[PDB]
């Protein structure tokens, strides 16, 4: 079954809200994000749902995701990709994400965040 089913709607929503609480405290990232992260988190949940083989919530609403393009306006450094990743690792610790679903998600996120570097 789809890897999204190994995490689910509730835990995914908690992973992502936790993540954006950390982003909002992270001095390198907070400046380049919106001041209000309410909408970003809503869109990452849709996106992460799609990314984990669940319904394509993101495309359905915003269109074709082409993330590297959507990210190009912003100054994504290697060191910023690393802060995002660090925030995300911490967020996973907090919700107690573990095992093969943590390995699959995070391993993919690592490859994606580096592909965001511009
Ligand atoms: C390299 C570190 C990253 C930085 C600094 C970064 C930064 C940003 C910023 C500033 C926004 C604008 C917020 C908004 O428009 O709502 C954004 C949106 C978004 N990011 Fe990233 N991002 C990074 C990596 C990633 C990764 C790895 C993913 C994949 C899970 C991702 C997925 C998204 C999505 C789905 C949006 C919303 C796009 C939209 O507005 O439709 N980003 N990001
Ligand atoms: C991008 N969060
Ligand atoms: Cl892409």
């Amino acid at each position: 079954n789809a890897p999204y089913e190994a995490i689910g709607e509730e835990l995914l929503s908690q992973l992502v809200d936790t993540f954006y609480e950390r982003v909002a405290s992270h001095p390198l990232l907070k400046p380049i994000f919106p001041s209000d992260l309410t909408e970003t988190a809503r869109k990452q949940k849709q996106f992460l749902t799609q990314y984990l083989g669940g319904p394509p919530l993101y495309t359905e609403e915003h269109g074709h995701p082409m993330l590297r393009a959507r990210h190009l306006p912003f100054p994504i450094t290697n060191e910023r990709a690393d802060a995002w990743l660090s925030c995300m690792k911490d967020a996973m610790d907090h919700v107690g994400l573990e095992g093969e679903i943590r390995e699959f998600l995070f391993g993919r996120l690592e490859l994606t965040a580096r592909h965001m570097v511009n």
